[PDB]
């Protein structure tokens, strides 16, 4: 037993950072095959980021103005191209590391790891949610541009994030590795402010599941709730939403304890009114909503 | 900015990751260069571990009654033997991918990280203190036993922690890799318990420091205090003392800031006496002990 914020095993990641340099700006890149991804504002001066014009920026350098290194070797760059907000840089060398990958775009509420890195050099690892906002709250110094998050389901790679920024609050921005950015951002220095963030209501009933699971009833009531009256409660506290979706999904962790999903709904609707009143549940003081169903399951069983 | 409950990268401790079978058991190892470590107890079954003679069950065992699985590939074990609560099978093979490593045996208070594993397949990277009652707060289901916690210290691996078992209130215990167990516990089925744990003092601070670090600042105030003074606090709430050795550690801090560590300990005193009146620090509602100064530094810093 236990429960913790675990993070996958990052060594499939480690073997493909590298770092990138382009003029006085050196960030992370992620070689996969014969393909370094970074994020594109490498081209960028920082007054250049009020308005770059990335196009014009990028048809001014050639291969040999990017600088690829690979742990102790450099590699040759022979192409490169933008797609989105992410520069595609074609190297000479296929990374012999090269995991089974595939990149995945993801859902606010879905879980990751995030490799930090610094100077193509791993530094730390740990476990992140998209937030409702499209932000995620992370550990990021400057350099860390390019840091990837992931999961690993099975011995396959789903790259789902590449970091690109961090916004006035203190929080963190990026893309999918198309370079599509998840929220409105962009990757422009403007007014550009995240969305008052919401508690991810599926994944604090996946927790409360994951307690009873592992031993802990106290918070449970004798009452139940419709759905729609669970929403009317569970926004006045800027929760989300709970769709019939995160009911669907939360049918497993149902069976396994026999409290019904509607019943554990009338559990956080009692939890939000009274507060926890000196107890723990998992060992938190606060209701988690970075463990998604799936994760749960992973976990605990 | 931002602070998170952060791992070293596994990568090099996942190259080492091995199953290990006896008999009907199967756990995980570590394998560095022609050696499988993994916990003794891999060789009772459930009656053995009531009254376990370790010496007398490994002594009928052969090399081939041990299978060792890297990845795809059987290892053959050449020998065996026991150092402590430790079993060491020599392989014919040494692991292409051993990093550079030691042995260390860890101080309560210190952290590491943990890869969980299962049929010597690494499943996740986790960060844990050693409590002061020697025990850790792991996340692990059956089939864990033999993974391991280890530092990185430049490219050097620290190895200090390898898991034995569960305790009945759901924590953990293992020993170093020399085979000693951190605690009062031993490798066999008897009743044991965690002990009384205490809060780890210098590592709060440093988590408060962290806090004023990344702009959260509310709990700090005008007031100092002195090391005996606070210590009387500190016993009353069930944490560690402080010493000044703890004081020192935490010198880089205090400059960085300009809140010297007795003028942290009046914030903490408050903390303690008052609660956190509905507000939280760096996301929490509780003080959190599981960072040390130097994972702050590391983590704020670089
Ligand atoms: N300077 C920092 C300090 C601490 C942590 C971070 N961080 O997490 O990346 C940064 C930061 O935002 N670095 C980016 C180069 C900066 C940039 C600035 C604006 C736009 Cl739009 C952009 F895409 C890029
Ligand atoms: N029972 C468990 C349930 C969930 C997770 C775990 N776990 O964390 O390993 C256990 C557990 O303790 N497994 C050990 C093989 C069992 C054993 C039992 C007793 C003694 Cl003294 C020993 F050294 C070993
Ligand atoms: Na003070």
């Amino acid at each position: 037993s236990g429960f913790r914020k675990m993070a996958f095993p990052s060594g499939k990641v480690e073997g493909c950072m590298v770092q990138v340099t382009c003029g006085t700006t050196t960030l992370n890149g992620l070689w996969l095959d014969d393909v370094v991804y970074c994020p594109r504002h490498v081209i960028c001066t920082s007054e250049d980021m009020l308005n770059p014009n990335y196009e014009d920026l990028l048809i001014r350098k050639s291969n040999h103005n990017f600088l690829v290194q690979a742990g102790n070797v450099q590699l040759r760059v022979i192409g490169h191209s933008m797609q989105n907000c992410v520069l595609k840089l074609k190297v000479d060398t296929a990374n012999p590391k090269t995991p089974k990958y595939k990149f995945v775009r993801i859902q606010p509420g879905q879980t990751f790891s995030v490799l930090a890195c610094y100077n193509g050099s791993p530094s730390g690892v740990y476990q992140c949610a998209m937030r409702p906002n499209f932000t995620i709250k992370g550990s990021f110094l400057n350099g860390s541009c390019g840091s990837v998050g992931f999961n690993i389901d099975y011995d396959c790679v789903s790259f789902c994030y590449m970091h690109h920024m961090e916004l006035p609050t203190g929080v963190h921005a990026g893309t999918d590795l198309e370079g599509n950015f998840y929220g409105p951002f962009v990757d422009r220095q403007t007014a550009q402010a995240a969305g008052t963030d919401t508690t991810i209501t599926v994944n604090v009933l996946a927790w409360l599941y994951a307690a009873v699971i592992n031993g802990d009833r106290w918070f449970l009531n004798r009452f139940t709730t419709t759905l729609n009256d669970f929403n009317l409660v569970a926004m006045k506290y800027n929760y989300e939403p709970l769709t019939q979706d995160h009911v669907d999904i939360l049918g497993p962790l149902s069976a396994q304890t026999g409290i019904a999903v509607l019943d554990m709904c009338a559990s956080l609707k009692e939890l939000l009114q009274n507060g926890m009143n000196g107890r723990t549940i998992l060992g938190s003081a606060l209701l988690e909503d970075e463990f998604t169903p799936f994760d749960v399951v992973r976990q605990c069983s």
